[PDB]
């Protein structure tokens, strides 16, 4: 299991200790407050009012929590995933990432606190 | 396990199929968008800027997800609870409720989608 | 979860800390060596060659591990149970018992080491 | 999770669907009756009275259930393993095998029924 912070200004993402393997079932719960620039902060689903101007993940709002498994494309996490199984052939370390436009992370602030565990399978 | 929706305008709350028993460990993940009145919506942590004017749960923000276990007082859920154990003396069906002031639910909108499961113990 | 020893000479059984509730899934693993009288010992499935002379559980061999859940009749445990759900309407404290004839426990010897856990549900 | 039978006369062992990965926690429960030649049968702990004449696993009795993880050496399973973690560096497919002397499996009979699952981690 893994517990840590995912900083909004971390463009590279936060590598976790979870290595997602075929057949694994995982649960993620994310909390906290972060911003992509403005003074306001949003929770792990991000800002539903802000248009997508080239986000790393088009399947979640600006300022949402997303992830990559190994070198997968970005997958939404938002507030978390409950007893979740990955698509076939997706495997590897989970990196958690704040959803913003590449090269625009420098004015971000805050972080999300995240727990990830493997479930029975 | 249980999965279902909790409407923001449902003052009485949504009953689940989860019966919390002594020693049980549970995980909850909540998602979605709701409002206590304004045209904006907030996630399951609610609106951190809005004063408490008599909320059903003083330990979470206005517009947060909270719960009762049996006849307990309100307990915060927010985006969820990871491998969580209830206080001593708490037992019974879990009811999920949007955090607002009694009698003021009629102008609320939206809902949260919630999963609850019992973990290993 | 519970871990402990179940003595072969204990007629009343070893009352565990596990309270089986409706919907619970449990796993039991039992090990060790015990006897109902003879100098030879057998594992948790008992002695397959010994006739049933009035055993507390007719559904397992003499010297097997069995249980009662609450006020239930005896249920075989043998080497254990994997992600097991009880029959409808069976619930309460799990008592583990060595399978022998009532009144004949005084010449028994040995014990089984048992783990019981609740699984996800 | 995996469920299947391990025949006592199967010198090559029974390959399972479980790929043990670093960090995984597993539970195994084994049941049934088998023999390494004699007319008696023994449970998954084997025959505690028969000396080791060159068994594939020197850490378990003759007629016990054992396993290999990947190309590891044999590891005892007996009646099962409860929320068990492998030694560092051991990984790969779990193969279950009856403990007997190489080249002497042809007179064996019976089998063990085994369940393996991954636990929370
Ligand atoms: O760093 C910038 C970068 O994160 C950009 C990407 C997310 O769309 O959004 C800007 O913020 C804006 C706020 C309101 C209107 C337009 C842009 C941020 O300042
Ligand atoms: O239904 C009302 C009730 O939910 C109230 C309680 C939660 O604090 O909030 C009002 O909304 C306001 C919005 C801005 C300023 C003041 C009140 C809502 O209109
Ligand atoms: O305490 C007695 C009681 O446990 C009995 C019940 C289980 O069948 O088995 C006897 O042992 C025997 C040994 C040899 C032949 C017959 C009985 C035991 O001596
Ligand atoms: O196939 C032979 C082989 O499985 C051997 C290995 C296990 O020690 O045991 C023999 O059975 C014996 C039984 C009693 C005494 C000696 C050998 C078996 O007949
Ligand atoms: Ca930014
Ligand atoms: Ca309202
Ligand atoms: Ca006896
Ligand atoms: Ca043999």
């Amino acid at each position: 299991a893994w517990k840590g912070e995912v900083l909004a200004n971390n463009e590279a993402g936060q590598v976790t200790s979870i290595i997602y393997n075929p057949g694994d079932v995982i649960t993620i719960v994310a909390a906290g407050w972060a911003s992509y620039g403005p003074t306001q902060k949003w929770g792990p689903q991000g800002d539903r009012e802000h248009p997508d101007q080239g986000l790393i993940c088009h399947d979640a709002f600006c300022g949402a929590l997303v992830m990559k498994i190994g070198n997968s494309g970005t997958i939404p996490v938002n507030t978390g995933l409950f007893r979740w199984v990955a698509p076939n052939n997706v495997q590897g370390a989970i990196t958690l990432i704040y959803n913003d436009v590449p090269g625009t992370y420098g004015n971000n602030s805050g972080s999300f606190s995240v727990n990830i565990g493997k479930d029975q399978s």
